[PDB]
C-alpha cells in the first residue's frame, strides 16, 4: 500500500542520518572514511550524497527501527534487514560497508548501495526489490540529473554509480546510471521523455565497448539518437578524473562525441578489413543501423563517416540504404 511504502522509505531516511554519523564522527567508521578521502571525497561531497557506514554488529539498524517503532517485519520487506531462515530471526543486511543511499525520481530514498572497503565480495552490495526499489526503474542520480538533462538535451548514461558522483562534481551534471543492470524498457520510457538524444560512456574495456554496442543498437531501434564518448584504454570516469582532473574531464567528454553507427563501425574496423564475410555483414548492419536515425543530419553524416571503413563511396553507401 501507499501507507506502507511511505513507511519504507521513512526507514530509508531515518536510518541514512545514523548511517552519516557512524562514518563521519565514530571510531568504529574511521578506516571508511579514510578510504573515501582517499578517493578524493571531500567532507563536503560526504555530506551533499548523505554517504555513510554500517558498522558491523549486524543489529545496527534492526535496533535502531526497532526502538523507533517501526514493524520488523516490514523493515525486512524494506530490504533493511535479512532473515534467519532456520531461526526466523531478524539482522542487519548491511554490515561493515560504506552506504550510499539510492534516491527514487522524486529524490525520497528508497535503498542503499553498500560497497566493501576491505576487499570482500561482493565488491557492491545492493537493497533487494523491494515494493518501493526496482532496479528496472530507478537511475541514479536522475532527481539531481533532470534540471540540466533538459536544458543541455541529452541524458549521458555512465556505468556506475560513483562515476556519476565524480562526474557531477567535475561538472558534468546531465548524468546517470542504472545499478548494474542492463538498461531496460522502463527506462527507455522515462528518458524519451526527457530528451531524444543519449550518450554513452561506459569503461573504457572490453565488456564497456560491448555493452555499448548492445545498449546502443537497442536505443537506436527504439528512436533515440545516439552518442558514444570512448574513454582510454583501461579508464572509467572516475578514473579519468583522478588522473587529469576535472578541466580535462569535461573537455574530453565535449570533444570526441560520435554517432553510434560511427563508433560501431569503427569498433568492427579490422574484421570487415579482413573478412570478406563480415564486410558484407556489417555493411547490411550499417546500412540498417543508418536507416534507423531519425535525424536527417546526422543519418547524412553518418554516411559519409561510414562509407570509408567499406571502401565505398557515400553515394554508393546511401544507395544501399
Ligand atoms: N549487484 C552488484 N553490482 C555491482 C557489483 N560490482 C559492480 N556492480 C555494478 O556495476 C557497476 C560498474 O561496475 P564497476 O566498473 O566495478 O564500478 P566502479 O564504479 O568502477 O566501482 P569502484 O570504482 O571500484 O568503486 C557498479 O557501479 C555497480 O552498480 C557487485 O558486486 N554486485
Ligand atoms: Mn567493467
Ligand atoms: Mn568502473
Ligand atoms: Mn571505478
Amino acid at each position: 500500500s501507499n501507507a506502507d511504502d511511505l513507511q519504507m522509505i521513512e526507514m530509508h531516511e531515518l536510518i541514512q542520518e545514523f548511517y552519516y554519523y557512524a562514518l563521519t564522527k565514530t571510531v568504529e567508521g574511521e578506516q571508511a572514511l579514510t578510504y573515501l578521502q582517499e578517493r578524493g571525497f571531500t567532507d563536503a561531497l560526504i555530506k551533499e550524497r548523505g554517504i555513510g557506514f554500517a558498522p558491523d554488529s549486524s543489529h545496527f539498524c534492526h535496533d535502531f527501527l526497532q526502538k523507533k517503532g517501526y514493524d520488523i517485519e516490514l523493515a525486512y520487506e524494506a530490504g533493511l534487514l535479512s532473515r534467519n531462515e532456520e531461526n526466523f530471526s531478524y539482522y542487519d543486511r548491511f554490515r561493515n560497508r560504506i552506504m550510499f543511499p539510492l534516491k527514487n525520481a522524486q529524490g525520497r530514498i528508497v535503498g542503499y548501495s553498500g560497497r566493501t572497503y576491505t576487499g570482500q565480495e561482493p565488491k557492491y552490495l545492493n537493497s533487494p526489490e523491494t515494493p518501493i526499489f526496482q532496479k528496472r526503474k530507478l537511475l541514479y542520480n536522475l532527481d539531481k540529473a533532470r534540471k540540466s538533462i533538459r536544458k543541455l538535451d541529452e541524458i549521458v548514461l555512465l556505468e556506475g554509480f560513483m562515476d556519476v558522483i565524480k562526474s557531477d562534481t567535475a561538472g558534468l551534471k546531465n548524468v546517470v546510471a542504472t545499478m548494474g543492470t542492463q538498461l531496460s524498457d522502463e527506462h527507455i520510457t522515462f528518458i524519451r521523455k526527457l530528451t531524444s538524444n543519449i550518450t554513452l560512456m561506459f569503461d573504457g574495456d572490453f565488456a564497456g565497448s560491448e555493452a555499448t554496442l548492445k545498449t546502443g543498437q537497442h536505443l537506436l531501434q527504439q528512436g533515440l539518437n545516439v552518442f558514444v564518448i570512448q574513454l582510454p584504454s583501461g579508464m572509467d570516469p572516475d578514473e579519468y578524473i583522478g588522473k587529469y582532473g576535472n578541466d580535462a574531464f569535461t573537455t574530453f567528454v565535449k570533444n570526441d562525441k560520435k554517432s553510434f553507427a560511427h563508433y560501431k563501425v569503427s569498433i568492427l574496423k579490422d574484421e570487415i578489413a579482413h573478412n570478406d564475410l563480415s564486410y558484407e555483414r556489417y555493411l547490411k548492419e550499417l546500412s540498417h543501423d543508418i536507416s534507423l536515425m531519425k535525424s536527417s543530419i546526422l543519418q547524412q553524416k553518418a554516411i559519409n563517416d561510414v562509407a570509408p571503413f567499406f571502401n565505398v563511396s557515400p553515394e554508393q553507401l546511401a544507395n544501399e540504404i
